[PDB]
């Protein structure tokens, strides 16, 4: 029994590109005095990319690791934590784009003769921001498959930082498996066009995932059916659509085969990849994680359409986050929901947002299957009213004085570290969230003082058969939420 029981670890995302394209970690001097802010303020780690784009530029397993090492040399000096995010993915590109940090030039550059290596929509665009779950097991690129491309960096990262690994910096690894780093369909691509609250597209097209599904409902017995057709248009409402309108193509048994067939291209993909990592990381103490978006919108009609072309299979009678979390369970990894302060009375009617009931149902299924819950907000906020939505999720059912709470989140990220933060105003306000993280105690260097041990990584359990997974799919309630915390910000 203590109030440290109660503490939930707050870490802060370092500004995008702190190591450039050109693999140089650009100005040490003024990340340095940033880092020692924020460890007076009471942070407990910081959570860096790790670019596939930088690190293996030149060519198939040409690393080098030289700019990150000397960044977390600078953060274990600052007396910081790290979260590494294995970042197999793009970074920015459209207008105005601070940084833009694309893939490898050379898997670009067989791209461009196999333009199925990305995801496609049903007009024939090809999303490069990451690699289709189609070529996932395809031996395409230079001899390797992309899980063994996954899997090789993966491994090069662990023996050349494995002194940061023995010293513990690195709290976790988070394992980047799809756009953004989140394991999902890029269905709502800024850069073609999608604007909130549009329902996306599935992005099932591209030849492998096409031929795919076309010897898949041969074997169900309907070798006719076809990819959807009525699902519209990125900036459609699912009502002006034959496919998610009432009644429409979704409900159909030809329409639940497909959202089938495209949220289990997910599961698989992510379960096949975090074998991958837990082998690259056994041993190590460090934990798994993986992350998860929170697609709000459109979440209470009944066809939650933004969520189902992300490849989230998630309905009123259909839980599609849960079988997410029983997955990760045998891998013994954490979930990290990256959506956390948002208020259903802040959105736009129109849209249909539940914001604040999404993440009741995706934290009450990851806590049901036993597994961590973490989460990060998703929009940069500096105002108390954010901060006292994130405290309320981190411990659902406030402080527990007599000792752990039944319920807890396993760690929080803060999206950026910024000049704005620091602004003086902005960041007093920030520095009493952290201290309501903690449940009002200072920061506390040793995690086991407040039952957060990392021990060595253990191999995953057994493969867990996807009618097991999908069990996981029965609808349960979720447990109760406090209505406002008992560890306010104020205001
Ligand atoms: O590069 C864009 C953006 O990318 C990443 O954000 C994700 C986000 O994590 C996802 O949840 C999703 O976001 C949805 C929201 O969930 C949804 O509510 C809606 O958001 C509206 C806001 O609610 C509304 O306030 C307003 O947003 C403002 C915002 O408050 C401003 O701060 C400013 O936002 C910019 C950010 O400040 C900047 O960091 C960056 O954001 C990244 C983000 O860091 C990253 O996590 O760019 C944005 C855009 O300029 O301006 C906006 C208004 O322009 O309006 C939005 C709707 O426009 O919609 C978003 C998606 O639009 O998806 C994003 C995108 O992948």
């Amino acid at each position: 029994s203590n109030m440290l029981l109660n503490y939930v670890p707050v870490y802060v995302m370092l500004p995008l590109g702190v190591v450039n394209v050109d693999n140089v970690f650009e100005d040490p001097d003024g990340l340095k005095e940033q880092l020692l802010q924020l460890r007076a303020a009471g942070v407990d780690g910081v959570m860096v990319d790790v670019w596939w784009g930088i690190i293996e530029l030149k060519g198939p397993k040409q690393y080098d690791w030289r700019a990150y090492r000397s960044l977390f040399q600078l953060v274990q000096e600052c007396g910081l934590t790290l979260q590494a995010i294995m970042s197999f993915h793009q970074c920015g590109g459209n207008v105005g784009d601070i940084v833009n940090i694309p893939i490898p030039q050379w898997v670009l550059d067989i791209g461009e003769s196999n333009h199925d290596i990305f995801y496609t929509n049903r007009s024939g665009t090809r999303n490069k921001e990451y690699l289709t779950v189609g070529v996932d097991n395809e031996p395409i690129f230079h001899g390797r498959t992309a899980i063994e491309i996954y899997s090789d960096y993966m491994k090069s990262f662990r023996e050349n930082m494995s002194d940061f690994l023995e010293s513990g910096l690195i709290i976790d690894i988070e394992v980047g498996l799809g756009p953004a780093g989140e394991l999902r369909y890029p269905s709502y691509p800024q850069s073609q066009g999608w604007e909130f609250p549009r329902i996306g597209e599935f992005q099932c097209y591209d030849k492998y995932l096409k031929a795919d599904f076309k010897a898949a409902v041969a074997r169900a017995g309907h070798p006719e059916w076809e990819l959807p057709d009525d699902a519209g248009k990125y900036n459609d409402v699912p009502e002006s659509t034959g496919f998610f309108k009432s009644n429409g193509t979704y409900v159909t048994e030809k329409g639940k085969f497909f959202l089938t067939w495209y949220s289990n291209k997910l599961l698989n993909h992510g379960d096949q990849i975090l074998d991958e990592a837990n082998k690259a990381f056994l041993g190590c103490k460090v934990k798994l994680a993986i992350k998860v978006s929170g697609i709000h919108w459109w979440y209470k009609v009944e066809n939650h359409a933004a969520e189902l072309t992300a490849g989230y299979y998630n309905l009123n009678d259909r839980d599609g986050y849960r079988p997410i979390a029983r997955m990760l369970s045998r891998h013994h990894a954490i979930l990290n929901f990256t959506c956390l302060e948002m208020r259903d009375s802040e959105q736009p009617s129109d849209a249909k947002s539940g914001p604040q009931e999404l993440v009741q149902q995706v934290l009450s299924g990851g806590w049901r299957e036993d597994i961590r819950v973490a989460g990060e907000n998703a929009l940069p906020r500096y105002d108390a009213t954010a901060y006292n939505q994130i405290i309320l999720n981190a411990k659902p059912q406030g402080v527990n004085n007599n000792g752990p709470p039944k319920l807890s989140m396993f760690g929080v990220t803060y999206l950026r570290l910024s000049d704005d933060l620091l602004q003086k105003s902005n960041f007093n306000i920030f520095k009493k969230f952290v201290l309501k993280m903690h449940a009002d105690q200072d920061y506390c260097a040793n995690p086991q003082k407040y039952n957060h041990a990392i021990t060595p990584l253990k191999p995953s359990a057994p493969k867990i058969p996807i009618e097991v997974l999908l069990e996981a799919t029965k609808p349960t309630l979720p447990f109760p939420w406090l209505p406002e915390t008992d560890m306010k910000v104020d205001g």
